[PDB]
């Protein structure tokens, strides 16, 4: 050994290593900023704008008596110029625009960074035994010192470091050597009492040796080869071999569970849905029972696999709703209600069917049938023109129970929603499989049009009562206004989505309070639907969760627009709908 008072460590590719090549973090930040601001600019246009500004400040700071370097606030101030002149931002000051910027990049770095385990035992040795050595960090970088304080604290290594010196705070670099002149002068260090340790031969050895310090150059040929082949594959707008990679990933999953490969469609839905919610500025989203239980499960996972930590993170809830629970409170007063939504698909029904669809109780059913001398069980060929329907509409007992239970369920459901701590002032944002968005039409009526409702569906084949304030969206496929690209692929045999997206509980029936006044949603326990999930759907739901993670490690933390490869997902989907092999068909009939 010699005898050093200070050990100076380079940061990047010395202490912190990246899963991606270092330039890819500005591309990922570019894609996430393009989603952040309304897709006004593409992921590549914001990235080109960052390049043009970064190399601009380098040349400008160079010939201002400073060194070739830029502070992060200088980049953000210029970005605020282009954004506000091109009308990309609105109601956004410079300070809040900086917050979104620095939080995307801080989460981006956190997602791909990892500390060198060799550096950990090393810095532990330095910070232990007995003789007291101080540990500094000198890095040529653009992020503020407070940002690298955050990263080191998050990695749990800031306890071994005593100072952090970044070229962005004083705009002096290790390359020019002036940053060394500043640290040695301020701290009053004798050069020969410093051991510099880094990966660059110029900035971490040649210049330190010239300044009088002892230096050690560690080898990174194995780490920079990993960056070399990763840059071969991941560019700003493409990933080479992504088609064969997905298709190969789709050949080995097929025997896991029957119809295991719709998980690729669900990943496209989850990834494009998230872009749409963040683009719309959505902070709260509701997943509808019961098909939405597994959809929320995958959406909560996805945000965790993308590294969303402090920005572009969405709170998700679970709204216990069913067609039956949401239709009654949405109706008009009996003087105007025609029940057309119920009569457009069901006509050959019984009074028991009708009184259950408008969600009457068995006591009301056992009183109306008993009072009006009709059979509750008897099914009619045309109920809207039936005698029993004409009897009910005229009966005052019906007319009493109708107004009482329509206004109560409306009051009880609305206070059930208030328990979720969501401000419907900006809008109620809902996600489901759908096809039609029936429940959404009910929800919008329940609030009497005072609440803007936004629907986001896996697929949409029927518009229903779409109108201003009642908006619907088909993420994977839609027929509004026109059929979207590859409509026939995902619409064909679309029943498998309802099968594989079963929930663990019963269907939502009605709303009432518990003991204290808090609203409890009663569910109908259908024993055979419970057995289907427990013994079949639940197992395949968790087997697809694992293949969903592997799709995440290949498609999360990238700069790609997922919509550019919908054809690849349409390809994979068709290979088991246009040719579903052997027993997969018999599994479909069982449930
Ligand atoms: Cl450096
Ligand atoms: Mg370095
Ligand atoms: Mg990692």
């Amino acid at each position: 050994f010699d005898e050093y008072e200070y050990v100076f460590f380079d940061i990047f590719d010395t202490i912190l290593l990246r899963n991606v090549y270092p330039e890819y973090t500005k591309m990922i930040w570019s894609k996430r900023m393009s989603v952040q601001f309304g897709d006004k600019l593409t992921a590549e246009e914001v990235y080109q704008l960052r390049s043009e500004i970064e190399a601009r400040l380098c040349i400008e700071n160079e010939q201002s008596g400073k060194d070739k370097e830029f502070h992060y606030m200088q980049l953000i101030e210029q970005l605020y110029r282009y954004f506000i002149t091109k009308k990309i931002i609105s109601d956004l000051s410079i300070q809040s625009f900086y917050d979104i910027c620095i939080n995307i990049e801080t989460d981006v770095e956190i997602g791909v960074q990892y500390v060198d385990p060799h550096w950990l035992e090393l810095v532990k040795h330095i910070k232990s035994d007995s003789r007291k050595i101080k540990v500094f960090c000198v890095s040529d970088f653009y992020l503020p010192k407070a940002t690298l304080y955050s990263l080191f604290d998050y990695h749990g290594i800031l306890r071994y470091v005593d100072e952090i010196y970044v070229s962005s705070e004083i705009l002096l670099t290790k390359k020019s050597g002036r940053l060394f002149d500043f640290i040695l002068e301020l701290h009053k260090i004798a050069p020969s009492n410093v051991l510099m340790v880094g990966d660059n031969e110029i900035s971490d050895y040649k210049v330190p040796i010239e300044k009088g310090m002892k230096a050690y150059l560690i080898d990174r040929t194995k780490q920079f080869n990993k960056y070399a082949e990763h840059e071969r594959i991941h560019k700003i707008n493409t990933i080479v071999g992504i088609e064969s990679q997905l298709i190969k990933m789709a050949n080995d999953f097929r025997k896991i569970t029957p119809f295991h490969n719709i998980i690729f469609s669900l990943f496209y839905f989850i990834k494009k849905l998230h872009e749409t919610l963040v683009n719309r500025g959505v902070k709260d989203v509701f997943f509808l029972s019961r098909e939405g239980e597994y959809l929320k499960k995958l959406f909560d996972i996805y945000q965790g696999q993308e590294g969303f930590r402090n920005i572009q993170t969405i709170n998700t809830h679970y709204l216990l709703v069913s067609r039956k629970a949401t239709y009654l409170p949405s109706l008009k007063p009996i003087e105007s209600e025609t029940f057309n939504i119920l009569f457009r698909q069901y006509r050959k029904i019984s009074a028991y069917d009708f009184l259950s669809s408008i969600n009457f109780t068995s006591d009301a059913m056992n009183l109306l049938s008993t009072e009006l001398a009709f059979d509750l069980q008897r099914v009619e060929d045309d109920f809207p023109t039936s005698s029993t329907f004409q009897k009910l509409m005229k009966s005052d007992t019906f007319r009493n129970i109708y107004e009482r239970e329509r206004n109560e369920q409306n009051r009880l459901f609305k206070k059930y929603v208030d328990q979720f701590n969501v401000d419907l002032t900006n809008g109620m944002h809902i996600v489901d499989v759908g096809w039609k968005g029936t429940i959404q039409d009910n929800l919008f009526n329940i609030y009497n049009g005072e609440v803007s409702v936004f629907g986001y569906y896996l697929g949409i084949v029927a518009a229903g009562e779409m109108r201003p304030g009642n908006d619907k969206q088909g993420i994977l496929f839609s027929s509004i206004p026109v059929m979207s690209s590859y409509f026939g692929v995902f619409n064909e045999n679309r029943a498998i989505y309802e099968v594989l997206l079963g929930a663990s509980h019963g269907s939502a029936e009605r709303y009432n309070f518990n003991e204290s006044g808090k609203i409890i949603v009663e569910t109908s326990k259908n024993q055979r639907e419970f057995e289907i999930y427990k013994n079949i759907v639940q197992h395949t739901q968790q087997a697809m969760e694992q293949s969903f993670i592997e799709l995440c490690s290949v498609l999360c933390k990238k700069s790609i627009d997922i919509s550019k490869y919908l054809e690849i997902f349409a390809k994979i989907h068709a290979e088991f709908i246009l040719n579903p092999n052997k027993q997969e068909l018999q599994f479909f009939d069982k449930l």
